[PDB]
């Protein structure tokens, strides 16, 4: 009999879905594990290793995909990220529905993958492209060819999102109201799923 699927979410930068991943966590802690991916990006002043990511260099993260520890992995803005094995085993061994955030590419993999036999996967879309360019540009620090290439990136996932296969599609607008919504939808796809 078929595993609980993970919960997959994807979206472009500036979407707000790690905001929205920490309001699930905070409402069902004991029922979901996050998969920390691996990056290569640099870690940015208050995310934790081992918490958000796994930073390591791309010298080690080469080293890892060549020793078989990734489920998927993908370029995005001129670094690697990369789903660890061990952290959907982790979600296993311990009972609960894996959470994985990842971009587009990594949903293709995970959807031809023979290690995850289904999954729950939602796009986050924002209220429009001219607020979502906003607020990435409201990201004071970010280098602008850094924010170019998260733009290019947008420009493809929002092309290609209708074509890939999601179950769900929720816009991000507000946070309140989104969360309202997405919790109704992850109830109702997890009859397993209640609160705490
Ligand atoms: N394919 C893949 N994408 C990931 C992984 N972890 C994060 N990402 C995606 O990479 C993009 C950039 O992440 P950020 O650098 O903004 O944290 C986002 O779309 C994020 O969901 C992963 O393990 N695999």
């Amino acid at each position: 009999m078929a595993r609980i699927p993970p919960l997959v979410v994807c979206g472009p930068s500036g979407v707000g879905k790690g905001t929205l991943i920490k309001k699930v966590l905070s409402e069902f802690p004991s029922r979901f594990r996050f998969s920390i991916s691996c990056t290569t990006r640099n870690k940015r002043e208050k995310e934790t290793n081992g918490v958000d990511y796994y930073f390591v260099d791309k010298d080690d993260f080469e080293r890892k995909l060549k020793e078989g520890q990734f489920l998927e992995f993908d370029k995005y803005a001129n670094n690697f990220y990369g789903t660890l094995k061990s952290e959907y085993d982790l979600a296993v061994g311990e009972g609960k529905i894996c959470l994985f955030e990842m971009n587009i590419n990594g949903v293709k993999q995970l959807k031809e993958s023979k290690h995850i036999q289904d999954g729950i996967y939602i796009f986050v879309k924002p209220p429009s492209i001219d607020i979502l360019l906003g607020r990435l540009k409201n990201r004071n620090t970010e280098k602008p060819e850094e924010i170019n290439k998260r733009m290019q990136e947008l420009t493809r996932e929002m092309d290609e999102a209708d074509k890939v296969g999601f179950n769900y599609f929720i816009v991000n607008d507000d946070l309140a109201r989104t969360y309202a919504e997405l919790r109704e939808y992850l109830l109702g796809s997890y009859p397993q799923l209640r609160g705490g």
